[PDB]
């Protein structure tokens, strides 16, 4: 049961478009009453997404402040982040140092652990879904887009876990985080091929390598960290707790 609005333009003052999605559009707006700036996700599974966001409150996760129904369109009023996505900053940098990447992955693990503890699994972690709070180089990262998250009971290739592809659980996110760590360290994905079917085979078989010379001087500890997240067997795969403990992070 969400609020109805005759027109959202009465409540919010729309400015620039911040971004677009397959089925959404994100606009910078001003709350007319409080004069604060917000990011409004406009949409023309979504109920799953909302239910999830209502359980969540973490400094490194984009908050849902409220929702309005107006003219067949949902308007998710959301915490504004202005730093753009991690994907872009990997491009405008090439790769991260071990120290910087480790700080970033910490903030990610901290947040996903908080979710796993709430029985929430994101299922779509990737650089494009990680948003910086600010333009400043020191800005914290924020987890966003819960459009595919699943709550416990009583996806982009490259980042999805082998078992997800063999068919259609918390281990899923831990794989993704390993792949994000791999990319931050070396600047390119662990799975890469021109043929989609071959690519799809690589991920299923979970065959990747810290290839020389790119990986030559990356620490054994970083590599051990990645192997333990990027582990084929979901049973043996590191949890967020085990990954937080690992010396590369701690
Ligand atoms: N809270 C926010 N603050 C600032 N910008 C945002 C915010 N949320 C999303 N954006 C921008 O808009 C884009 C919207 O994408 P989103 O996170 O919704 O995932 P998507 O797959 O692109 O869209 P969707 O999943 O809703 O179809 C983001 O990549 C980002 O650039």
């Amino acid at each position: 049961r969400w609020k109805q609005a005759e027109d959202i333009r009465d409540i919010y003052d729309f400015r620039d478009v911040l971004g677009t999605g397959a089925f959404s559009e994100v606009i910078l707006a001003e709350d007319k009453r409080t004069q604060k700036l917000v990011a409004i996700k406009c949409i023309a599974s979504m109920e799953n997404e909302i239910a999830v966001l209502h359980k969540i409150k973490h400094p490194n996760i984009v908050a849902l402040d409220d929702i309005y129904e107006s003219g067949g369109h949902l308007y998710l009023i959301m915490q504004l982040v202005s730093g753009g996505e991690l994907f872009d900053r990997i491009v405008e940098k090439g790769f991260y140092t071990e120290r910087d990447a480790s700080r970033l992955i910490f903030q990610v693990l901290d947040a996903v652990k908080y979710l796993h503890d709430l029985g929430i699994v994101h299922r779509d972690l990737k650089p494009e879904n990680l948003l910086y709070y600010s333009l400043d180089e020191d800005s914290k990262i924020m987890i966003s887009d819960f459009g595919l998250s699943k709550m416990e009971d009583p996806g982009t290739p490259g980042y999805v876990a082998p078992e997800v592809l063999a068919q259609k659980s918390k281990a899923v996110d831990c794989w993704s985080i390993g792949v994000i760590a791999y990319i931050l360290l070396c600047g390119y994905p662990p799975f890469y091929d021109e043929n989609d079917a071959k690519l799809f085979e690589q991920i299923l078989k979970a065959e990747y390598e810290f290839d020389s010379p790119y990986w030559d001087d990356i620490s054994d500890s970083a590599k051990d960290f990645i192997r333990h997240l990027m582990e084929k067997d979901p049973e043996k795969r590191f949890t967020c707790e085990q990954a937080l403990q690992h010396p590369w992070i701690a």
